[PDB]
């Protein structure tokens, strides 16, 4: 029968204001004997109707795939309200429930700091600029590197590491042409995580 899945805003959209962070509650296996789905949305219990609910998607292997989507309020995602997407179907003997929030626990600002190559990787091509971000929490975060308002293309960041003291940290990892970081040019790593001031902060590094 039907099956249900409910999935989070990015971490992104839930941080930077300006953004639209929404929860997607995803509906397969629904049947053509039995097409018709209806979505409730709760919010700490209390029903909300803002959702909007896509067009069917037929699949492949005759079933559809039906998909409400719910813009959340950042206050309210943040805040660690409950999300709850109830799924009716007259194939089901009852409705589908499921809910989510946030990741719980005491936020901690993250610390970040650029690192510059090692002198001994200046015999190679490319280079390597390191982004530190370390003692946060919950582990929803999002680091991204950057030169002249603009994300490079070359950069890779671990995922979040359990440290010592419980809190995450990790790395995010930027590769340039050597020439690049000989001419001067400024690089930025931008970070955004819920125990930051404005959420957002970024470190910049030249040599
Ligand atoms: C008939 O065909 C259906 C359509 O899918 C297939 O189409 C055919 C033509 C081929 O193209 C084939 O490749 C396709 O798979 C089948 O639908 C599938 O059903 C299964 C079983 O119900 C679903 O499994 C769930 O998968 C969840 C994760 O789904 C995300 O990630 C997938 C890639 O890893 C991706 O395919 C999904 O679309 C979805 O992507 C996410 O989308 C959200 C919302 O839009 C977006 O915001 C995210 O960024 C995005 N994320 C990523 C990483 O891409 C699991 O989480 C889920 O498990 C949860 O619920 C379980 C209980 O329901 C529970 O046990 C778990 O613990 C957990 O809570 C579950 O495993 C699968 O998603 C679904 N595929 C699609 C595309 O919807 C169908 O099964 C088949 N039916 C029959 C009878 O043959
Ligand atoms: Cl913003």
């Amino acid at each position: 029968g039907p099956s249900v899945a409910l999935f989070p805003p990015k971490p992104k959209d839930t941080l930077m204001i300006s953004r639209t962070p929404e929860v997607t509650c995803v509906v397969v296996d629904v049947s053509h004997e039995d097409p018709e789905v209806k979505f409730n949305w709760y919010v700490d219990g209390v029903e909300v109707h803002n959702a909007k609910t896509k067009p069917r998607e037929e699949q492949y292997n005759s079933t559809y795939r039906v998909v409400s989507v719910l813009t959340v309020l950042h206050q309210d995602w943040l805040n660690g309200k409950e999300y709850k997407c109830k799924v009716s179907n007259k194939a089901l003997p009852a409705p589908i429930e499921k809910t989510i929030s946030k990741a719980k626990g005491q936020p901690r600002e993250p610390q970040v700091y650029t690192l510059p190559p090692s002198r001994e990787e200046m015999t190679k091509n490319q280079v390597s600029l390191t982004c530190l971000v370390k003692g946060f929490y919950p582990s929803d975060i999002a680091v991204e590197w950057e030169s002249n308002g603009q994300p490079e293309n070359n950069y890779k960041t671990t995922p979040p590491v359990l440290d010592s003291d419980g809190s995450f940290f990790l790395y995010s990892k930027l590769t340039v042409d050597k020439s690049r970081w000989q001419q001067g040019n400024v690089f930025s790593c931008s970070v955004m995580h819920e125990a930051l001031h404005n959420h957002y902060t970024q470190k910049s590094l030249s040599l």
